[PDB]
């Protein structure tokens, strides 16, 4: 008596590997103001 | 299943490579006050 | 069996784009207090 | 199906146009003390 | 088939003028603690 | 459609008046390290 | 076809007379931090 | 419809009695860079 | 025609007896977050 | 009516309990930046 | 006319003994950003 | 009735795995600011 659920692992995981996908898209934002946050910290300690 | 997040990365791609525009212009200016540091001390000890 | 929703996308991507109107309106008010910020800086180290 | 944002940059330019009058009226405040820094240099150094 | 929603605007314009009353007695209390910031600036470098 | 905010001018003019207060003691506890700063100096000058 | 709320005034009025108690009993160890911040400025300066 | 705050007052009255406890253990510290600070002026003078 | 309720008050009174018992076993845990907050600024100011 | 929640203060009061277990833990390495920012003082004034 | 709910306590005991599991994993996470934010600080008091 | 939690301990302790890695990479760019802050010190004590 079961119900096709098969399309459901199909949808989901290629789900998933979009959520990966721009995750990496905000953790190469995020080291510009970590990069611009202590090279700032070097012109005022001169 | 997927929903289409191509227009993600064409949009934050485009957003990370314009915090790098307006980190390099503070640079910029805080090179200004590091300049000026160090040119009040010679005066001061001259 | 189909209802019509041509007036959905009609309707939020000029919705979209009144979004990115008053985003542009607020960085216009940050750089305020970004400008005020370092000037300030010049005449507390004189 | 827009709603009518035209109350919100008559609202908040005004209100970006006040954040640069209290901005100047503290730039005549930290110029008492950078002016008064350095004419007690000069009665020191007598 | 209209329901009158005529007392919604004559309860929130008159809510959100309220809203601008306690913004203005706030503010006349964050500039005690910026006029006492920077008197108390002008006492330690004499 | 109102909510009766006469009770919020009533404890915050007062809260305010409070902040002026305790402003005022603590200016009389800086001029006793500016009194003292600048007797020291004339000590060690003799 | 009212329902009985004078259980709420009773119960949140002496809610709002304990949020008082607690705000007296960290002001007593805030000025703690403040006495011993500008003894030591005492010690330093001599 | 009160909330036992008994156990707020015995907790941060002893807080507070241990803030003190360790800013006269501060002070014992500082006064060794006061005392120090002038008997160097005294092998220098002479 | 009535329906005897009488196990209802004698069911939530025992409940709302209950919510003030667990109400007064997480102010004894946020204390320990309050404590803790400030005499960390003790030992950071020194 | 009752729910037995005798599993509630005998899960929490063990929570608390490891809340002052951590809380030990962060000051005795916060005296670290104490001492130590005390002996480099007295290194600079010699 | 009862049903039997035995099937109910094997189910959700074996689920409440892997919250606990997947809490411990959090706080071995939540440690690493609290001693790496405390040995930033002796290298900026250095 | 479980539910198969295996791939989140494969998940996060490669991922607290990574919060190492990238731990380690600002210890080596604040040390930068460490050491030219005195040799500062040499030249201008010279």
């Amino acid at each position: 008596g079961v119900i096709d659920t098969s399309a459901v692992e199909s949808a989901i995981t290629d789900g998933q590997g979009d959520m990966k996908a721009i995750g990496g898209y905000i953790v190469g934002a995020l080291v510009i103001l970590a990069v611009a946050g202590l090279i700032y910290s070097m012109l005022r300690k001169a």
